């Protein structure tokens, strides 16, 4: 009934915060070697922080139930953001409904509007801001904008994107995040109530305020029949807890900022890299490989074109979530004993399964630096870029959606360059990982026939 070994402190109450925050692939991969477990404890903020790096194990950490292992705990810095009783916040029985009415707003049958929709805005923005035959822009503050455009696009109503329109809602979200401080979840006091914060609660009642605007205007013109609108705040409302009751403004709210807040960031980097392996010289082959499976594409594109006609493009991307996971870690809060492999995990535990780690296991994926989209995992439920379980991702395929979407188009219209030797190095002090800011500039050549 014993621990995995826990990693020399230097300082106990730093723990390893320093090496970590550095560079946390370096560090735990040393742990790893050194501890020569691909379990194993660190102590953060001295905190019991065990790391589940072994690729066989993962199925531990999704498989249990919450109860047994919670997320909430840890989640909590959300809250603001998605408001109280939003989510995490929430009780699990109605977390789990809430999360459930946004999964079905997600489903591939909504996504018949979405191909052309995401299409039309990719082709808006470059015309706006690729005007010229040649030029340089950077690469992950432009796809930040397409993201945001097309998914608004996607998801919201006419009407919605009438008071509200993409560059602006950006700007509220950013607003929103700002307030976030990452040390947090492992030591919440620091959350108990942070000067920005007061902009997410601005930032958010705004929000709410002219969403509670907008539904009066369309209740009433249902008498009319005039529009059939079914857009993700559609389904909100028309979703119905078990009990019988509703989603208030505020759940509808905060269900809406984390659809957009969560895409928003992971969908833009893994965009970002995608392109940049795929523009980088040595990745030729995988370039011209790209184009031989949408040059025989219409410049329409539909659904049938991306899904199911877009396997390798999708491999592309996948491979880029794994070499750079977006989301490092994973977390929840042992709340009972748990076993995971020789080993035991107290309650009270922070047991995390960091995509990061796995995804550099040797085993599973050799020379894992190596951007090689039509490598395979070697070992089962390696790759965890979505995560796994109970908690899988549902943005999932959506997602896919337009970053294969958003590559067909660009690719397709377009000819790019790297303004460096070299891919971009990630940077791991945000919250959301992605490339290097600074160095994602590039030059688009235009195409002509
Ligand atoms: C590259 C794109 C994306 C990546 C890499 C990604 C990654 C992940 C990962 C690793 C998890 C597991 C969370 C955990 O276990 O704590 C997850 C969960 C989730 N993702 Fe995503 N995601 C992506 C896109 C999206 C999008 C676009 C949305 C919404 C529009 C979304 C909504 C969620 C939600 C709601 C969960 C929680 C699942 C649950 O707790 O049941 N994701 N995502
Ligand atoms: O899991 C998220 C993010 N997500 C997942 N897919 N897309 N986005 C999430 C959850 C539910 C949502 F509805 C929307 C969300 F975006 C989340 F809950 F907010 C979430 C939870 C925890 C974290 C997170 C937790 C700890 C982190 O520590 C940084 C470190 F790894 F230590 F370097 C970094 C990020 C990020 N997002």
């Amino acid at each position: 009934k014993k621990t995995p070994p826990v990693y020399p402190v230097t300082v106990p109450f730093l723990g390893h915060i320093v090496q970590f925050g550095k560079n946390p692939l370096e560090f735990m991969q040393r742990c790893k070697r050194d501890l020569k477990s691909g379990v194993f404890t660190i102590s953060i903020g001295g905190q019991r922080v065990t790391i589940v790096g072994d690729p066989h194990e993962h199925s531990r950490f999704f498989s249990p139930r919450n109860e047994i292992l919670s997320p909430r705990e840890v989640y909590t810095i959300m809250t603001p953001v998605f408001g109280e009783g939003v989510a995490y916040a929430a009780p699990y029985p109605r977390m789990r409904e809430q999360l459930n009415f946004l999964a079905e707003e997600l489903t591939i049958a909504k996504f018949q509007n979405f191909v052309p929709a995401i299409q039309h805005e990719v082709r808006k923005f470059m015309a706006e801001n690729w005007k010229e035959d040649e030029g340089v822009i950077n690469l992950l503050e432009d796809c930040g904008a397409m993201i945001i455009n097309t998914a608004c696009q996607c998801l919201f109503g006419e009407d919605l994107r009438k008071r509200l329109n993409a560059r602006h809602f950006a700007q509220l979200l950013s607003k929103m995040e700002s307030s976030l401080i990452p040390a947090a979840v492992f030591m919440p006091w620091l959350l108990r109530l942070l000067p920005q914060s007061a902009r997410c609660r601005e930032a958010r009642a705004e929000l709410q305020k002219i969403l509670g605007e907008i539904i009066v205007a369309r209740e009433k013109e249902e008498a009319s029949k005039d529009n059939n609108t079914s857009d993700l705040l559609g389904g909100l409302l028309k979703a119905v807890y078990r009990d019988g009751t509703r989603m208030s403004l505020h759940e509808v709210c905060g269900m809406i900022v984390a659809a957009m807040f969560a895409g928003q960031h992971t969908s833009t980097i893994t965009t970002s890299w995608s392109m940049l392996h795929l523009m980088h010289p040595k990745n030729k082959k995988w370039l011209d490989k790209l184009h031989k499976e949408i040059d025989e594409f219409p410049a329409q594109l539909n659904y049938d074109n991306v899904m199911d006609e877009m396997p390798f493009a999708e491999r592309c991307v996948r491979e880029s979530i794994r070499r750079d996971p977006p989301l490092l870690m994973v977390m929840r809060m042992v709340k009972a004993e748990v076993k995971v492999g020789s080993y035991v995990v107290p309650k009270g535990d922070i047991i995390a399964c960091s995509p990061l780690l796995s995804h550099h296991d040797e085993e599973a994926f050799p020379n894992p630096r190596l951007w090689d989209p039509e490598r395979d995992e070697k070992v089962d439920g390696a790759f965890i870029g979505f995560g796994a379980g109970v908690h899988k991702c549902i943005g999932q395929k959506f997602a896919l959606l337009q970053v294969k979407t958003i590559l067909a188009t660009a690719f397709r219209e377009y000819d790019f360059q790297l303004l460096r030797d070299e891919v971009p190095d990630p940077d791991y002090h945000t919250m959301v990982v992605g490339p290097t800011l600074n160095q994602c500039l590039v030059k688009y050549t235009r195409k002509k026939k």
